[PDB]
């Protein structure tokens, strides 16, 4: 997409020489902002072929709360395979805390729910977050979440979203997580009745690692195709009951996927 | 500054008619970021006239995490009295959750101390974050905060820093909020040994009240000033030990103050 190839020129323009916490080389910016009239079509990367099954099963599995691994392998989704104990467990990450945030007094607080009924009833609100970043849960999870917290917002009958990514794999992580943030926008519009907006995505340490320097050039000199287009099949009873078989990807049309590694 | 007046600017151009929780008509944009560097000169609104006093007594008030308005009256500040209760009381706002976030396990989390030797002692960090966002906390708080979450980031011997601000008063709010957080990095880059780098401005509903529209068409008739320079005048020995007396903002040279008044 034009906004996500600019961020790579940027990074790669701008970058600072910046270690991650194996050690491991990147060019880094702090501070970026993007946004997607959702409405434009799917912000789906076609530069290269992005599959979003995973995300997908990844995206029912944080809305369903529970944090162990179960449920992504009883689909072969292996994307939290590396950071899971030996019983399938990560600790109270992105789930547990969209949908049981635990209080001092004892409650386990459902985000996702206080979100829905706020747009239904208070549109005009200011206060419509979600956040991940439980201070005093922070250790115990497998990794400090990089999707932080996120914002709702309705004017005109549109639904927008922003996402604060406190660190950014530009070139493996983020085709996803704007994907990903994007679905949830569909979902929650259609649950309250209202179109979609804008999702816009904010970036805290913002990087390319030196060893995607290949796959960055290569993904450069690549045009972006025509956005595809979501199909949701079905209007499930609730934000909770969507499937996996529920949502189509239409008249996508991208550029060859590019592999890249990670060290260890 | 020229940053302040394009965001005037565009919500003006481009802002929706939007309500706020009293009724009150804005025009509003969702999802905007600015930076500052803050080597440029110290980034105080130059086209109307900005006190500080205010400003400087409640960052060192956040900073000694007492929620109570005492120390603040004791000065002679009166920002936080239309929220505190009969007591002074304000509850578990800002300075509680920088200081002593509170978890299930009956802990108390200081998250500046956290922050400061974390950039210390790992400033290739990724996760260099401080949350007022407490979920559990948020009804006992006299309101939820405006300037949520902020993370610092290290790189070529300068401390940056990004806020997330969920809710932004163009007019009466942001030349505050930004000389807030402009001095916290500077403070904090001293305790650190670094130089300063970019404070990164990131908003959600932001905003323009209709009863400043008076006042936003005359401050964008004015050009902007050569910005200051912030003078500390003693090295404290940490973070919690800065007094009043140590701040000093030279070569300000403002257009005259504005007026702007809030409905209730």
């Amino acid at each position: 997409m034009k906004q996500y190839l600019e961020l790579m020129q940027k990074v790669l323009d701008e970058g600072t020489q910046k270690n991650d916490r194996t050690g491991t080389g990147t060019l880094s910016i702090f501070g970026h902002q993007m946004r997607f009239n959702l409405q434009d079509g799917f912000p789906l990367v076609t530069t290269k072929r992005c599959h979003l099954r995973s995300i997908i099963h990844e995206l029912l599995w944080f809305l369903q709360g529970d944090t162990n691994i179960a449920y992504l392998h009883e689909n072969n989704v292996t994307i939290w395979d590396e950071w899971a104990d030996e019983n399938g467990d990560l600790g109270p990450v992105y789930g547990k805390q969209w949908r049981a945030w635990p209080t001092p007094d004892g409650r386990h607080i459902d985000q996702i729910t206080t979100v829905l009924n706020q747009l239904k009833n208070d549109p005009d609100s200011r206060r419509i977050i979600v956040s991940a970043w439980n201070v005093g849960e922070l250790d115990k999870m497998a990794l400090a979440p990089c999707h932080a917290f996120f914002q709702f917002y309705v004017a005109d009958g549109k639904l927008s979203c922003q996402l604060y990514q406190r660190s950014c794999d530009v070139f493996l992580g983020l085709p996803f997580n704007i994907a990903s943030y994007a679905l949830l926008v569909h979902m929650m519009a259609q649950q309250c009745d209202l179109e979609v907006g804008d999702f816009v995505w904010t970036g805290g340490d913002t990087h390319l690692y030196s060893n995607h320097m290949d796959q960055t050039h290569l993904q450069l000199s690549r045009e972006p195709r025509p956005l595809p287009k979501l199909i949701i099949k079905r209007k499930p009873e609730s934000i909770f009951d969507y499937r996996f078989e529920d949502f189509e990807i239409e008249g996508y049309d991208p550029h060859p996927g590019i592999k890249a590694p990670v060290a260890i």
